[PDB]
């Protein structure tokens, strides 16, 4: 049904997204609360990694305490936990085509799930919106961490986005990402 | 929810689970138009179990069927509540020769049965389908647990095993197979 938690979700997270970087503040003890962001940010993790076939977790709070990532959290409406999507801005090195490296900085898709009982009812793309508009991004400016065969799918259908030159590195770049490419 | 087609599945699938090898033939229109059919929805099923395992490919369709030894268990929803019937999953099974390594790393030609795909429709995993369909297959196959190899198993796959069944310890093996202590 959803991400469920010993504990008043609400209490913690009173919006519908809850946005959260590093320091994993809570809303406005305070070692009790954070305690169990850090809980929900680990089971989220575990979660995402189930859910894409991935060998260990990818998202922790142990890794968000320590790099630069923003987590946008849904919270079920129904106290429970719908699902997240992370992102940061990571220093990369992109083929262009004339298949040399170029040093960028682009806004990455990291990690991102939605639990599996409400899959493909609007909420990725719900998450999605609301963390382009918070980041002010353009979904063709992202470079995206291993995408799924999910999530190219639903680049796809909600942004039409449609890869642009292969990568070697595991990060997967869309048709106007490169300066020349700016088609409305 | 589960997944729908354009024609009718309760049709052509009078059973709960329907079993399906090589010759795709209709359960007790056309007998070709049925087939169609029968195709479509393992086309359709290969595809979404690709997408849920995070496949780059599927690894189960209609012409691998034609064209190997595989024999493939789809369960049909049951439900009282939802016109055309619908899908919910399918486990994909097949006797492979194998040589396996022994918990002495010995060498050893086998035969066993494999599980080689298996997908539960998003919406109802969690809910013990997987389960039912599984056990279901045990007891047509006459199979034990233990006495299964599994081709490439996923993370959720593992603690379904475990779960249901107390596999949970492998002999490790080079190959991609997994099997587990009692096997041998
Ligand atoms: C960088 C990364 O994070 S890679 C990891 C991505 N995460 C995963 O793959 C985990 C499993 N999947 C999920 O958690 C979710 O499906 C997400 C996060 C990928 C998408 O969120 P949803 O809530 O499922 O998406 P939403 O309902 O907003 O959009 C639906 C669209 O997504 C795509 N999509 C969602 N599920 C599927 C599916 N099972 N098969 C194919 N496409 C799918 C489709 O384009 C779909 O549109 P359609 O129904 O018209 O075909
Ligand atoms: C050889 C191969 O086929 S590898 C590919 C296996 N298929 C996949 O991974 C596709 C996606 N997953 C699915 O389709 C299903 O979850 C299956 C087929 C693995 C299992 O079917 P379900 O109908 O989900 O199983 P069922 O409800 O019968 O059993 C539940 C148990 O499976 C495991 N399971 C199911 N979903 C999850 C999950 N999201 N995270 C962790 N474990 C899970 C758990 O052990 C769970 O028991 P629990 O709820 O007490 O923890
Ligand atoms: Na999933
Ligand atoms: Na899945």
């Amino acid at each position: 049904a959803s991400m469920e938690f010993p504990f008043d979700v609400d209490a913690l997270f009173p919006e519908r997204i809850t946005v959260l970087d590093q320091h994993l503040r809570p809303p406005a003890a305070r070692v009790d609360l954070q305690q169990q962001i850090m809980t929900i940010i680990d089971e989220l993790g575990k979660a995402s990694a189930k859910a894409a076939n991935l060998s260990a977790p990818i998202t922790s709070a142990s890794r968000m305490q320590s790099n630069r990532h923003v987590v946008y959290i849904l919270k079920d409406s129904s106290a429970a936990i719908i699902g997240f999507i992370k992102v940061g801005y990571k220093k990369l090195f992109v083929l262009d085509d004339r298949e040399a490296h170029n040093e960028v900085e682009p806004l990455c898709i990291l990690d991102f799930y939605i639990h599996e009982s409400v899959q493909r009812h609007g909420h990725g793309r719900e998450l999605f919106q609301y963390m382009l508009q918070k980041e002010r991004v353009e979904p063709h400016q992202l470079a995206i961490d291993r995408p799924s065969q999910k999530l190219l799918k639903f680049l796809n259908k909600h942004y039409n986005l449609e890869t642009t030159v292969p990568q070697v590195n595991n990060f997967v770049i869309f048709e106007g990402f490169f300066a020349h490419q700016h088609r409305p």
